[PDB]
């Protein structure tokens, strides 16, 4: 339910040229053909040689991820993030109407700002929290730096996320697992699906458990 | 109101022995005294050689930091964190009593789970979010993975945190700034105060702005 | 020494990241004047310089010495794939002796060696090179053994990838006058190989 | 046959404490029977292997070749401080000639070179060492130029700091039979320099 766009990626040939550089086997190259694609996959997955995959870089856009899931995504250190800052954007709530009383319309309205999960009760509490947050900002005009303390973890964030193919493999493996938080499994799937189809074969098996 | 402890640190002479290895200046060593300590500060502060500070490691324990602050601390990638997981530890609320009504007694009780800031209205909302979370967990027995979504960012976390001196200088410079969140400025001062007095000269200027 | 930029991230990737933090998309100009200056002004504030990490550059580097390779590999926030001596020394099993040290064998020698501005050093490098050739061809010694007699002037070849924030750091450190000369040359060749459009983010790094 | 010393290490109880911090389960703790096995168990779950990063090791390595240095430098999650050839090469300016090659001078050349399992290679290293010595002593050529004539068997000295998680990776990769012999030697030496109590964390890494 969160939106992931791959905005830029590294042509695969960058990877195969890199691999051939090591053993100087350009003679065996087929000018970016299927044998070159095959090479990235086979060598890229020998552990000692997985650093060749680092030459492939992906620039993503992620919309509608919860702050709670951001906590976990942030722990993958081999990546670059630029994240919508609550310290400077919370005033977005100053302008909206109350979400109380809870009812179908207000619950739909609140989904613009909150990630809902598959429990009605939890979602109701997130809206209650969102409403209190709205009041702090809107009626008492409290600063963002203080008000953010009342914000629920289901609050939506937005980010640019950039990551190389070797780190992306690690991410996909850890977060598509059944031990992983449901939202992180969805993020993993959404990131895979955002990849160009031509690159997806390098990652296809990370999601296999 | 938050506590940082330095559990273990690398002896200073470890860094001096490393500087003297580059240019083989082991001749002018003095068991780590004024000749060796002057060297660490002097050379390590030279950017092309700040690499020498990376040999010093600090193991901290940090108590009473909010999840909000944790989002910011997590973005310092050159460091190691082990964090109390809400996915596994939220059942801690299942035992305790209602925090309603919001009387003076229940406010203090709520402080054990929440970071309070310098605004009474914010804190009151944090406590309301806390009580809804307790209700989800205790009255409805909702699983941690779902309930955490209604958790407020003022919720307290607890972590083990290890960092080398070069990265710690960066962290202290960035988070003692006037532009950093108040809780993070406070963490910066506390990390510094937790350091052995002997080591503090390497970091004092980081705090000067 | 040959440096080529095979691929590079479009500038607007970085400007979209910057605008994401403060949600300032209304004020965008679609990778125009303002978007471009935004990347420069904000990317150079230290607390926001991680914005430049979204820009990635893929390079090919030919003609670098193993000596300078020692120094380039010390930049840890980068990716390299390097021609391996353990596997490619076989290249010497073919060629003809480089003795005597006449101008025809010296020329042939620069195929495999980085020469410096001293004729005597270069001659020593060629002599080390001929003994390496001797171990490989005449005695058929394993690569893993003969490689110990390799001179540090021996040429290497690598794919190198690095992001803008780390490239700023590389170019600053290595264009200094304290840097080995060959590394100063590399810094300059990397800058020169960047798209003209990106160069304004890096040129101050060279200014000492 | 290179010399590896562990100058300082982190107490094991630091990782057991970090591990317990995740689950708030210090209640069952003791760095006793539960703790040491806890570290080994949890550390080896890939999703929780970052608990091992709290353990840090400061080593000194003496007598490693420049050639092996190229490879060791490729492990980027570590800190190294290395004897600079650009400044310390003046060390050769004093010694006598290494020629002619005889049992005595071969022994003297070992002070400066790593020998491998072939006499012919070792002789060529000495030849290159002697030329290097001439450039420096007789021609008074600066280190920055002369280093290009240096053989990769030249010895280096370094301080090396690394955390348990990165060290496991290092030992696994470098103790392979696919690795350069010297690196396999180094992997064994690092393991052996570890305090006995920590070794059970790494011994499996050496087993292929
Ligand atoms: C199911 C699950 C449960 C989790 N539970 C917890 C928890 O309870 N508490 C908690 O604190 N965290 C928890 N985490 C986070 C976890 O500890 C990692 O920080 C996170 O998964 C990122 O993993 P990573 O280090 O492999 O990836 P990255 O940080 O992106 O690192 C990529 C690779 O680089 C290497 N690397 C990066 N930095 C270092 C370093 N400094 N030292 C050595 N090697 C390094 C490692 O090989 C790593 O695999 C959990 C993660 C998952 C998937
Ligand atoms: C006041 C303030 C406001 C902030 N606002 C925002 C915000 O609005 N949005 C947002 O997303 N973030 C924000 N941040 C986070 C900031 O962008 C950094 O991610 C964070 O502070 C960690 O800084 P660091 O990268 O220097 O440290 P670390 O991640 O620990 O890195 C240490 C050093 O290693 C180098 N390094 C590490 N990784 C890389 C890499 N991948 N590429 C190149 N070099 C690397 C850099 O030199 C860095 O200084 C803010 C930080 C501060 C202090
Ligand atoms: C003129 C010159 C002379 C030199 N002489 C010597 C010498 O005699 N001996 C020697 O050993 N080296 C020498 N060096 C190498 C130098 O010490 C660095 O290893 C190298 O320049 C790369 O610098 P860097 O760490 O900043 O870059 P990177 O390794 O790419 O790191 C980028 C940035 O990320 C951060 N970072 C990366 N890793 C860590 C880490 N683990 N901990 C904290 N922060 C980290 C730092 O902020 C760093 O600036 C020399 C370098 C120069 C330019
Ligand atoms: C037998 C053998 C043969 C080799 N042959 C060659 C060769 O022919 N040519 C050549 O160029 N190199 C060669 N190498 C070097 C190899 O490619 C690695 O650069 C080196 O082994 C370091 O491995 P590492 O990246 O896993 O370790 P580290 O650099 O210490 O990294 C530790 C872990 O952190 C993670 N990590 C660190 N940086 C990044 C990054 N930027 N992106 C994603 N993840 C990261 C990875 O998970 C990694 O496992 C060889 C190595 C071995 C062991
Ligand atoms: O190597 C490439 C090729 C294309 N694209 C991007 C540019 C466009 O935004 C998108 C679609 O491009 P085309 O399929 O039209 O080429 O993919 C890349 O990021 N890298
Ligand atoms: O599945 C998990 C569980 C925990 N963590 C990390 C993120 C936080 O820094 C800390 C606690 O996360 P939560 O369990 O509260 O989500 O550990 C993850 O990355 N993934
Ligand atoms: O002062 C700041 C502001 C932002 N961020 C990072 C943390 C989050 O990943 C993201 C948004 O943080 P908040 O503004 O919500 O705190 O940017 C910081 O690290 N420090
Ligand atoms: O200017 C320098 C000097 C040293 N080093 C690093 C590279 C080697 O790992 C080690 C010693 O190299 P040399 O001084 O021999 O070049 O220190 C550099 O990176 N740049
Ligand atoms: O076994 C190897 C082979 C290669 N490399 C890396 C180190 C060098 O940067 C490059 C080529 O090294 P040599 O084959 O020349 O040793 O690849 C290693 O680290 N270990």
């Amino acid at each position: 339910f969160m939106e992931v766009i791959c905005k830029h990626y590294t042509p695969l040939d960058i990877a195969s040229q890199a691999i051939r550089t090591c053993w100087q086997s350009f003679e065996y190259s087929d000018d970016g053909g299927c044998k070159d694609k095959e090479l990235i996959h086979r060598v890229g997955n020998i552990f000692r040689h997985s650093s060749t995959l680092e030459h492939l870089y992906y620039n993503f856009e992620i919309k509608g991820l919860s702050r709670g899931a951001l906590q976990e995504l942030s722990r993958h250190r081999i990546a670059s993030l630029s994240v919508k800052s609550s310290r400077y954007t919370l005033r977005e709530l100053k302008e909206v109407e109350s979400f109380l009383p809870l009812n179908e319309t207000n619950l739909e309205r609140a989904r613009e700002f909150l990630v809902f999960v598959d429990n009605e009760k939890v979602n109701a509490m997130s809206v209650l929290a969102l409403e209190n947050l709205r009041v702090l900002l809107s009626e008492h005009n409290i600063k963002n730096d203080l008000a953010k303390y009342a914000m629920p973890e289901s609050y939506k964030t937005h980010l640019a996320y950039s990551i190389n193919a070797r780190s992306l493999q690690n991410l996909l493996t850890l977060r598509s697992s059944n031990k992983a938080l449901k939202e992180m499994q969805d993020l993993a799937k959404a990131l895979f699906d955002a990849l160009p189809g031509e690159h997806q074969y390098l990652f296809e098996d990370c999601l296999k458990h």
